DNA sequence: GCGGCTGTCATAAG
DNA sequence: CAGCTTATGACAGCCGCG
């Protein structure tokens, strides 16, 4: 009932839109756009626009955008203020959706797709498409079918048609495990040219031309590779085909690296998806090949055939075939799972950009600041070129190398954003500067009152109170959004810990998994129905609960992602809004804001317990404190709570009941002393750790800043039925840790905290002795592989070259020769280990690509000179001599007297 | 050759 | 290629040390 664009585009002088009408039908548009742009013009004309500031501003409407333009330009070049939006493509958008979006996902043709080349050359580069397609698959989310679209007879070969009864059938009858799912759902056409196979699909391209393109990789290699593949056989023309208004820009990415080309589709928004996986799912992969990733978020087997890809298609062309249904099938999997693509579009629309400009947030808040604006008939400022200039960020505390055994923490929900809120701060806000004392005197309360009328910053800056500023207004809009996302996330993981608290005493019988909808808590009638249910449909509620806890992050996480990102903004040189002024007035704030909740709760619990100086906040990182409860416990004392459970209950009852007031005034207090606008410090308790009762453990240790570990059993109101690791910053935590490692140290700590000294001791031991019988991959190191060029002199290592790049140039000189190995790619990631003296091999250390297997023509050499004894030491004992002594414990008893007897 | 030390890098925590 | 700062540890190259 509603009209919505799909896609815009400008071209000279007209602007092109893909939309969806009031019926529901897909159109195009080609409009002759009169833009607007406003120049300063005195009191005594009668005008009704204003800029932010509230000086008055007249209105300019240039005929065509190539006026538009060159006004601009003229208008720097005199030096006179060109104000107003000049990316017409917004402007554009604002104007013909006066209203909030409210669009529909069924309408929007959402199409994923991979292509198969075959190549002996190695790599086939997307820029020369020397060799030929002979497999493209193609799904439509309208039509709700992967078309596939197979090539017989290429130079490399000729061969019979796929069959979808082998392809469905069981890997262990030969055929090739094609979900059913979506076996009915294939649309497949055989080919006996390439010319043919590639004609048939730019025509169906036509019929189906989509609005977001995805796939993996997409935007580097199908996309381009295709393109170029049609420019060299039936001329770039009808290359230019594949963008529904025949336009296409090869749009050049520079990095301080190097310099890599991708081709844009005008008309079409491309949405890569392992662009879109990198940015949203908040988690740094050790490879990013969609065999890793799949295995990852889906739990699924590792698409596994025989020989090299090269030679698959001739060797098993059925397998070659299927292998790319599935590819496409698992990203929708993860899309299912993810959703990210539907996370684009919600923000895509909110915020009226085009839906590939959500990647960028300068633009995406350029453009939610100015919809604001436009709507109380204001004018925003122009564009303005500054000189990088760096400023201080959060406060974080130096914390006691130790252990610690009873601790409890707290967070401010949405600090910085919160912080913009609270003092006001917005560009047209600001109201002054006061001489300003050390920061260290505004945390005592010591140094004088800011300002009695203004809302003040302890970096000096005044902000208005009576006047509402853009930003904060914009900025809650969008939190209010993430409060509530993050509402139905906390619920779905609060659901989990009932159905996981079922699978301990579960029953059987042949029911079928109960309907209700996870995103809300769980009341009386259902949670004792949960007690009778079988565990083979208990384990489908467990999946359903975390697969909409899931869906759950991505809403909230990414929200606050850009909550955060207005910050970030407010000091990026290219943002329209950018001002060091209010950044810092920011940062500033958040430090004093912490320091002195430190020192007031460091006043509050010593006046408690009695004690006189003791220090009860042991850490804090930018708006979080950590509080050692061991004074508090041992008040009550242990030898009275009869479960863990009951210390637990106990110490959430004192955080709600008796700690957040004693902090809302806290923070009521420095609102009052700051004269803010509204008080909006909530800080809420997060994990309660401590170690199992009557077990000899630690609960927990720092190590130093951004290096810590917990072993929690609530975690913010979800109340875990299995304690839950909470570990910051350690070797267990980082992507370069081998995956093997990351396990036994995880192990360690676990032992650590839960187990004490003795179970540490006999694990490492264990582990020591079965390391070498361990996958090569799982103890691999793995890295950025960047600047290879840079440190490559004559394949041998430059000055100053890192360790993973010897690694990297080792492979090469090992590899130099045949080409048929897999190469090494500036800017992935690759597997590094150490080899023995003296090994065939140049140097001390190889890398490869990370994801696969090392060739063959490699691999047998390269287990023999593995060096396990400074792989071990390097990657488990150092860091694991690190928690140690920090907790002030041995992995290994010392020799002593009593050593000297017989068992 | 070993041991601080600063610098390039990779990757974390906010 | 896509907001911000703060902070760690692995590692290479430099420098003092009978
Ligand atoms: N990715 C980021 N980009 C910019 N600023 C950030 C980012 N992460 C954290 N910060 C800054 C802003 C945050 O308010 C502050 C502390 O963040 P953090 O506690 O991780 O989340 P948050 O306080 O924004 O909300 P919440 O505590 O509800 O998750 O540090
Ligand atoms: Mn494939
Ligand atoms: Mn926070
Ligand atoms: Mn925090």
């Amino acid at each position: 009932m509603k009209e919505f664009y799909l896609t815009v585009e400008q071209i000279g002088d007209s602007i092109f839109e893909r939309y969806i009408d009031s019926n529901g039908r897909e159109r195009t548009r080609e409009v002759e756009y009169k833009p607007s742009l406003f120049a300063h013009c005195p009191e005594s004309q009668a005008t009704k626009y204003f800029d932010i500031y509230g000086k008055p501003c007249t209105r300019k409407l240039f005929a065509n955008m190539r006026d538009a333009s060159q006004w601009i330009k003229r208008m720097e070049d005199i030096g006179l203020e060109a104000l107003g939006m000049d990316d017409f493509k917004l402007a554009y958008l604002s104007d013909t959706y006066n209203y909030e979006i409210k669009y529909d996902h069924t309408k929007i043709r959402v199409a994923n797709f991979d292509i198969e080349v075959t190549s002996p050359d190695g790599f086939p580069e997307p820029s020369q498409a020397k060799h030929p397609i002979d497999a493209i698959t193609h799904y439509d989310s309208i039509d709700d079918r992967f078309y596939v679209f197979d090539l017989l007879n290429s130079p490399y070969g000729n061969v019979e048609e796929w069959s979808i009864e082998i392809a469905a059938k069981l890997q262990e009858q030969g055929g090739d495990e094609v979900p059913s799912e979506i076996i009915d759902k294939i649309i497949y056409m055989p080919f006996d040219n390439e010319k043919e196979l590639l004609m048939e699909y730019l025509n169906f391209w036509q019929q189906k031309t989509p609005v977001i393109l995805t796939g993996w990789n997409v935007e580097s290699f199908a996309i381009p590779y295709v393109y170029n593949r049609i420019k060299n056989i039936f001329g770039e023309s009808t290359a230019k085909r594949l963008s529904p208004h025949r336009k296409t820009r090869v749009k050049v990415i520079e990095n301080m690296y190097g310099s890599r080309e991708i081709i844009t589709l005008f008309g079409i928004s491309v949405l890569d998806y392992i662009d879109l996986y990198k940015k949203f799912s908040f988690t740094n992969q050790p490879s990013y090949s969609l065999d890793y990733i799949s295995e990852f978020e889906l739990n699924v087997g590792k698409l596994k055939y025989d020989g090299p890809i090269s030679k698959l298609r001739e060797s098993n062309h059925q397998r070659y075939i299927s292998y790319n249904i599935i590819a496409v099938y698992r990203v929708l999997q993860i899309d299912a799972k993810r959703q990210f693509i539907n996370l684009s579009l919600d923000m895509g629309y909110y915020a009226k950009i085009q839906i590939q400009s959500v990647f960028s947030p300068i633009k995406t808040w350029d453009a939610i600041i100015f919809n604001s604006l436009k709507e109380q008939n204001k004018v925003i400022p122009q564009g303005r070129s500054h000189p990088v200039q760096p400023y201080p960020g959060a406060f974080v505390k130096e914390p006691i190398p130790n252990r610690y055994k009873y601790v409890m923490s707290f967070d401010l929900t949405s600090l910085y954003p919160s912080i913009i809120r609270q003092v006001n701060i917005s560009p047209e806000t600001i109201a002054g500067t006061f001489k300003v004392a050390p920061l260290h005197d505004y945390i005592n309360a010591v140094a004088e009152r800011p300002s009695d009328v203004y809302s003040c910053s302890p970096n000096g800056m005044m902000y208005y109170k009576d006047r509402d500023g853009v930003v904060p207004t914009e900025i809650t809009k969008v939190f209010n959004q993430r409060k509530e996302h993050k509402g139905y996330m906390l619920a779905a993981q609060r659901n989990g810990e009932i159905i996981k608290e079922a699978l301990h005493n579960p029953n059987l019988s042949v029911d079928e998994p109960l309907d209700v909808d996870y995103r809300f808590d769980f009341s009386d009638e259902i949670k004792e129905k949960i007690k009778k249910l079988s565990a083979k449909s208990l384990n489908e509620m467990l999946f359903r609960a975390q697969r909409t806890e899931v869906a759950g992050m991505t809403a909230q996480i990414n929200r606050k992602a850009l909550i955060n990102s207005l910050y970030g903004a407010l000091g990026n040189v290219w943002f329209r809004y950018y001002d060091l002024r209010n950044a810092t007035a920011i940062t500033t704030f958040g430090q004093m804001a912490l320091q002195w909740i430190e020192r007031k709760v460091n006043e509050y619990l010593n006046e408690v317990c009695g004690t006189e100086g003791e220090a009860f906040v042991l850490y804090g990182d930018t708006d979080s404190i950590y509080v050692s409860a061991d004074k508090i416990i041992d008040k009550v004392g242990e030898s009275k709570f009869r479960d863990t459970n009951h210390w637990v209950d106990f110490l959430d009852k004192f955080a709600r009941e008796r700690m957040e007031p004693a902090i809302d005034r806290g923070f009521r207090e420095m609102c009052e002393y700051m004269n803010n606008k509204q008080h909006l410090m909530f800080m809420d308790r997060e994990a309660i750790a401590g170690p199992p009762l009557g077990s000899k453990g630690i609960g927990g240790f720092w190590t130093g800043k951004k290096r810590y570990a917990l072993n929690v059993w609530d975690m913010e109101g979800t109340r875990y039925a299995e304690p839950k690791l909470k570990i910051m910053g350690l070797e267990t935590q980082k992507s370069s840790t081998p995956k093997a490692v990351q396990k036994a140290l995880k192990e360690c700590i676990r032992r650590m905290l839960q187990e004490g000294e003795e179970s540490l001791q006999e694990y490492f031991k264990e582990f020591e002795k079965e390391f070498r019988q361990l996958n090569y991959i799982s103890i691999a190191s793995v890295s950025s592989a960047n600047n290879i060029a840079k440190y490559d002199v004559g394949g041998f290592p430059g000055p100053k070259c890192p360790f993973h790049i010897r690694g990297i140039l080792t492979y090469n000189r090992a590899i130099k020769g045949n080409i048929d190995a897999p190469q090494v790619v500036e800017g992935e990631k690759v597997y590094v280990l150490p080899l023995r003296e003296g090994n065939p091999f140049g140097d001390k250390c190889i890398a490869w690509p990370s994801g696969t297997e090392i060739t063959d023509l490699i691999k047998d050499d390269v287990l023999h000179w593995m060096d396990y004894t400074v792989l071990l030491e390097k990657t488990f004992i150092k860091p694991l001599e690190g928690f140690t002594s920090a907790a002030k414990l041995d992995y290994e008893k010392k020799a002593s007297l009593f050593d000297m007897f017989d068992f």
